[PDB]
């Protein structure tokens, strides 16, 4: 790594991810948001453990059509932020394809223990289809990644999700 922390949100349209990252960057939160196409980024700056870091976030577009829009930007980075959201359990299901595809357009240095931080978002919708004890065993059985309920919407967890891939990514 660079100095330039780069964490990448990747999962399917409609989870949450440029909410996320509108949410940690500038805390605020937009019911109305369209589909993201081409990436966008956003740099961030502040302390974590107490020490100064400066991170770039990259937002992608969930949707199967604009694959070929996010996958070149893969590569160079220091930890994907695999994003679900718990009312939608296709998204779910989703998780070891978004997984897959990471790995193989990312080309990372040794893909065995590249950092996830894996985020079941919209956790303030009471009707879930997803249960945390399921994205739990997932975490745990897929690399023993850290997982957070989230949401965008009341900011639950967001900071925290985020402050963690800084800390899965500083030892490298
Ligand atoms: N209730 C609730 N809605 C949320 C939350 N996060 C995002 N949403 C809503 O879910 C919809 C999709 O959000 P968005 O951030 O655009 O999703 P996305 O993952 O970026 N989609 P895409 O990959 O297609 O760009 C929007 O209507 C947004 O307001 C959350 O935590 N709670
Ligand atoms: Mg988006």
């Amino acid at each position: 790594k660079s100095s330039l922390f780069k964490i990448i949100l990747l999962g399917d349209g409609g989870v949450g991810k440029s909410s996320l990252m509108n949410r940690y960057v500038t805390n605020k939160f937009d019911s109305q948001l369209f589909h993201t196409i081409g990436v966008e980024f956003l740099n961030k700056d502040l302390e974590v453990d107490g020490h100064f870091v400066t991170m770039q976030i990259w937002d992608t577009a969930g949707q199967e059509r604009f694959r070929s829009l996010r996958t070149p930007f893969y590569r160079g980075s220091d930890c994907c932020l695999l994003t679900f959201s718990v009312d939608d359990s296709q998204s779910f299901q989703n998780l070891s394809n978004w997984k897959k595809e990471f790995i193989y357009y990312a080309d990372v240095k040794e893909p065995e223990s590249f950092p996830f931080v894996i985020l079941g978002n919209k956790t303030d919708i009471k009707e879930r289809q997803v249960s945390t004890e399921e994205a739990q065993a997932w975490c745990k059985d897929n690399g023993d990644y850290p997982y957070f309920e989230t949401s965008a919407k009341d900011s639950t967890n967001v900071a925290a999700a985020f402050e963690e891939a800084v800390r899965r990514i500083l030892a490298t």
